[PDB]
């Protein structure tokens, strides 16, 4: 149930998100006005794999009650296509089941995904790309902007190792997807820690042409080098895929995630490009916001952090429904 404060002295202008949050079945979202969906990932089995704190199962709820209290200024409705819980070890199933929501919801509204860990991007990715297929898009140009302090590029298949996939290894999952169908693999890794990233996997996203910014290199004065290079890489895409690791953010701001950013890039220093993005409102097809872990989380911060975000994506997605 979506509930929150109420003004009676505002009447109708007194609107916030649970006003007009509508749980509902992907089902039956073809029968409803257009609006922008929500889906929840109640999961950190990658998270673990991938060694590190778990708790981020528990974070889709709370990122929705945080949400719930927000002024709402469109009079555009949210559908709570509810979440997908991720049972025991059973990652893989989990993300498929995901991408089942997402395909469904993709041809009457775009979405949102509130994850767990960043197990996540395999969920959302694989939601899009069988949307597509379904509907006839042959050869999609997808551009994946993702803002984390990781590459988050592993491999999950060697025969050197015993590996899987996890919640480091999404976006080398869907550069070998893209392979495969023939697709572009174009992917954008922002705040990327070189301290946090051994030289293999920097080697790793060179050979596959990815484009990325480290923490360091973010700062009022490069501003005009790095918009410039975001704008040639949403230039060439047709669709954008956005997803945001909490752990992109310094640890003071998100508290609550498995791996505190011991530097981090402020929400002030990433807000031009996410603006920058999020004007395309007519590309942006889906985005995710992943790992917030509530268990490390101090007086909701981090919740509310990423409610804030979920908020202005969705405000984006809700001006695109009424473009139209």
């Amino acid at each position: 149930t979506w509930q929150g404060r109420h003004d009676p002295e505002d009447g109708q202008a007194g609107r916030r998100v649970h006003h007009i949050a509508c749980p509902i079945q992907v089902g039956e979202l073809a029968n409803q006005e257009p609006g922008v969906a929500l889906i929840g990932f109640e999961c950190d089995a990658g998270v673990e794999r991938n060694k590190g704190r778990t708790g981020a199962k528990h974070a889709p709820s709370l990122i929705k009650q945080a949400l719930a209290n927000l002024a709402w200024h469109h009079p555009i409705p949210i559908y709570d296509l509810g979440n997908i819980r991720c049972e025991g070890d059973e990652l893989e199933q989990a993300q498929q089941e995901c991408a089942q929501v997402i395909q469904q919801a993709l041809p009457h509204a775009r979405a949102i995904v509130l994850g767990g860990g960043h197990e996540i991007a395999w969920a959302t990715f694989q939601g899009l790309a069988q949307h597509f297929l379904a509907t006839g898009v042959k050869q999609p140009r997808i551009g994946i902007i993702n803002f984390d302090a990781h590459f988050d590029l592993r491999t999950f298949e060697s025969e050197l190792a015993p590996v899987r996939p996890s919640s480091g290894t999404p976006f080398n999952q869907i550069h070998h997807f893209c392979q495969q169908q023939g697709w572009d693999f174009h992917y954008a890794c922002l705040g990327v820690s070189r301290a946090s990233n051994t030289p293999a996997l920097f080697e790793r996203a060179d050979k596959l042409g990815v484009w990325y910014v480290e923490d360091k290199a973010f700062s009022p004065l490069s501003l005009k080098d790095h918009l410039t290079q975001l704008q040639h890489f949403i230039d060439d895409c047709d669709y954008l895929y956005l997803t945001i690791d909490l752990d992109v953010f310094p640890a003071a701001s998100a508290p609550g995630v498995s791996a505190p950013a011991a530097r981090g890039v402020s929400l002030e220093a990433l807000a031009p490009y996410f603006d920058r993005i999020l004007h395309y409102k007519n590309k942006l097809m889906i985005a995710d916001i992943a790992e917030y872990n509530p268990s490390f989380d101090i007086d909701q911060h981090t919740a509310r952090l990423a409610a804030r975000l979920c908020w202005d994506i969705a405000n984006a997605m809700a001006e695109q429904v009424q473009s139209i």
